């Protein structure tokens, strides 16, 4: 109960997958007792790449960073029906799509499930759970900085999202 973590909602986009991080702690150390930050793919590789080379872990067992993210297939498959959007029984597309939104969801089921397992993992390691750049992965919330940029003379905004 020191330290729980998931992943509650994900973000598939066409380059990219954003995952919602969660943690609720009785850790003094953190600011809040509970948070959420926005997290991708690469922030959990630079994780596991942070602890594999932290000399004084060496002989403890870490766990598998999670695999990364393809959609392709899915993706590929929707492209492929908007083609015959002409080209069947007002069924048959529907049946279609629906086939592509359970790979859709499929997909999404497992890559949530492999980057939660491996944070879940990290927060039950008697000596993992201590480290601080997984802190630092939980709670920083400075990871998103936008700018946008806007012609009315042009102006530009911060956007902050944790």
């Amino acid at each position: 109960p020191s330290l729980q973590i998931d992943i509650p909602d994900a973000l598939s986009e066409r380059d990219k997958v954003k995952f919602t991080v969660h943690t609720k702690t009785t850790l003094p150390t953190f600011q809040s007792p509970e948070f959420s930050v926005t997290r991708q793919h690469e922030d959990f590789v630079w994780l596991h790449d942070t602890l594999i080379e932290t000399t004084d872990y060496a002989g403890l067992i870490i766990p598998p960073a999670p695999t990364k993210p393809d959609f392709d297939g899915p993706r590929e498959k929707m492209q492929k029906l908007g083609e015959g959007e002409g080209s069947m029984t007002k069924e048959e597309f529907a049946k279609m799509k629906q086939e592509l939104e359970a790979e859709y969801l499929a997909v999404f089921k497992k890559t949530v499930s492999s980057h939660e397992v491996f944070l879940q993992r990290l927060s039950s390691h008697p000596v993992l759970s201590k480290d601080r750049n997984f802190h630092v992965f939980l709670e920083y919330d400075q990871s998103n900085v936008s700018y946008k940029y806007s012609k009315v003379e042009w102006l530009m905004e911060e956007i902050q999202l944790p």
